[PDB]
């Protein structure tokens, strides 16, 4: 890498994995679209594994980035709109509360107060019915955000419902394959185990266990490389030559809602650049990003802006994952580690890096 990419992301990470102890980390920078990389540390403490441009790291709620993005692809094939009812997908959906949510609440979790998670109890495809009749909405539709995957997640089982193919299929088909994610997974192979770093939450070896709506809302795993090239996807749509994926990757970077200096995509998230940075890394702590927060509609939605900054951080128990790029500089960065770190040193050491460059 040029060497001002290569002090810049060397004098800003070493810190924070010294400050946060983690044990293993892999940064990508996109710089006038080219990537640069960089690794530290421990895929696998115990078996001394180091951590590689191949490792695989759990992304957890980068997640959200892809299903709103593979929502957006199946609106431009025409297979669903945001404006349909909730219960046009899913009829068994009888209580009156369900009246008037629409796959755009569901989608911004603007649905009333469904819940951050799904309970575990919920296994079966006949629980999670029972879990949505049974829901009680604190709020009107379109009128609090309240981030949840309860949310995100069942936008994501719906919207691939015409289709007929699984969640799975869907997004390896429609997404992970044209983009040439060819390490990108929902659920890792065996061939790829070598490569599936272990996370590490309290100093114990974790990988995010099996729960209801988990792919759709928290379940992709990657490299370092397929999520330089997702960002690179989302900094660039128009070089994308399938017309209803470019046409998604625009539709999930447009602004629904408005809370604060903050506003609602698809899975994304996007505020205006140049943007505070005390705005972006305090909003990041989830004492405001879980918080339930007031919307504003954007009637109609704003089509993807280039002047913003575009996120979203991640988590599972063991692992903590960043995603930011700026569409009119050309630039981005993805942090992928194996500890779950608090989001707010996260969004620091990216405002740090990509300010330095841009
Ligand atoms: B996501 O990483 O923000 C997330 C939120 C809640 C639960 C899970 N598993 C992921």
């Amino acid at each position: 890498a040029p060497q001002q990419i290569n002090d810049i992301v060397h004098r800003t990470i070493t810190p924070l994995i010294e400050q946060q102890k983690i044990p293993g980390m892999a940064v990508a920078v996109i710089y006038q679209g080219k990537p640069y990389y960089f690794t530290w540390g421990y895929a696998d403490i115990a078996k001394k594994q180091p951590v590689t441009q191949q490792t695989l790291f759990e992304l957890g709620s980068v997640s959200k980035t892809f299903t709103g993005v593979l929502g957006g692809d199946a609106i431009a094939r025409g297979e669903i709109k945001l404006s349909d009812p909730t219960t046009k997908y899913w009829p068994e959906l009888t209580a009156k509360q369900w009246n008037g949510i629409t796959l755009l609440h569901l989608a911004t979790y603007t649905a009333g107060g469904l819940p951050l998670q799904v309970p575990d109890e919920v296994k079966s495809s006949s629980d999670l019915l029972r879990f949505y009749q049974n829901w009680q909405p604190a709020w009107a539709p379109g009128t609090q955000r309240l981030y949840a995957n309860s949310s995100i997640g069942l936008f994501g089982a719906l919207a691939v419902k015409p289709s007929g193919l699984s969640f799975e299929q869907a997004m390896q088909t429609r997404v992970f394959q044209p983009l040439k994610l060819n390490h990108t997974w929902i659920n890792v192979p065996p061939a790829e185990e070598k490569n599936y770093a272990w996370g590490y939450r309290e100093g114990k070896a974790v990988h995010v266990s099996p729960g209801a709506l988990d792919a759709e809302a928290y379940g992709v795993k990657s490299t370092i490389e397929d999520m330089a090239r997702w960002v690179q996807s989302n900094l660039k749509p128009l070089d994308i030559n399938e017309k209803t994926l470019q046409q998604g990757i625009q539709l999930a970077q447009s602004r629904y809602w408005q809370t604060g200096d903050m506003y609602q995509g698809l899975g994304w998230e996007m505020l205006d650049w140049p943007v505070n940075p005390d705005s972006i890394i305090n909003g990041s702590d989830n004492k405001i990003a879980l918080a339930a927060r007031p919307v504003k509609a954007i009637t109609p939605p704003t089509p993807a802006v280039r002047a913003s900054w575009v996120h979203k951080t991640g988590a599972t128990g063991g692992f903590g994952s960043y995603v930011a790029f700026i569409p009119e500089k050309e630039l981005g960065i993805v942090m992928l580690a194996n500890k779950n770190y608090p989001n707010p040193a996260r969004v620091d050491a990216a405002w740090q890096i990509l300010n330095a460059l841009q």
